[PDB]
């Protein structure tokens, strides 16, 4: 909420104060720590196959 | 009218805006530039009675 009577204040001062939300940047977070070793893992499963 | 939804806000921006009001300022005025012709005009009334 925010103190005046301008239509359209309340979305822009949002969206200034809040670029991205946290929880949003946290999923990214892990999903970008997480990603390798995924990779790796099925890097080794195949090279297992093979051998 | 002003742009806000602080109460108590338009009162005191109005106040601040409009010590006194054109029309009683005028009234004071025109009051106050009148009153001596009328104080003369007694005088003159009360020595013509004496005389
Ligand atoms: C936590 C670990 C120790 C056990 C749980 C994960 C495993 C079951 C993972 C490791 C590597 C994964 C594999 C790596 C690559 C592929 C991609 C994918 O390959 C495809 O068939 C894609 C479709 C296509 O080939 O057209 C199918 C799943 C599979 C076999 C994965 C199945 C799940 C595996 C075996
Ligand atoms: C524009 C001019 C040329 C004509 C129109 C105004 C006159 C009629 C004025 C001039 C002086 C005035 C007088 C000045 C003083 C007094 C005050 C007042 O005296 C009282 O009797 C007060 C009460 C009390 O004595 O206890 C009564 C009106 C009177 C006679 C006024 C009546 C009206 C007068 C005559
Ligand atoms: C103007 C606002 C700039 C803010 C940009 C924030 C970028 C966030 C990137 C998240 C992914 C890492
Ligand atoms: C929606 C609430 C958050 C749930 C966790 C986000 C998903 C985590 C995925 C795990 C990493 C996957 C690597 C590709
Ligand atoms: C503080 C505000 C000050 C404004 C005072 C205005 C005085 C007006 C006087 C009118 C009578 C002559
Ligand atoms: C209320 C609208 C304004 C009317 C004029 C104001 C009164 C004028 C009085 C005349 C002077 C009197 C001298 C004592």
């Amino acid at each position: 909420r925010c103190n005046t009577q301008q239509p359209g204040c309340e979305n822009v001062c949002y969206d200034k104060s809040f670029p991205i939300s946290h929880v949003r940047f946290w999923v990214l977070q892990i999903i970008f720590v997480s990603v390798p070793t995924l990779l790796y893992l099925a890097h080794v499963f195949y090279v297992m196959r093979k051998e």
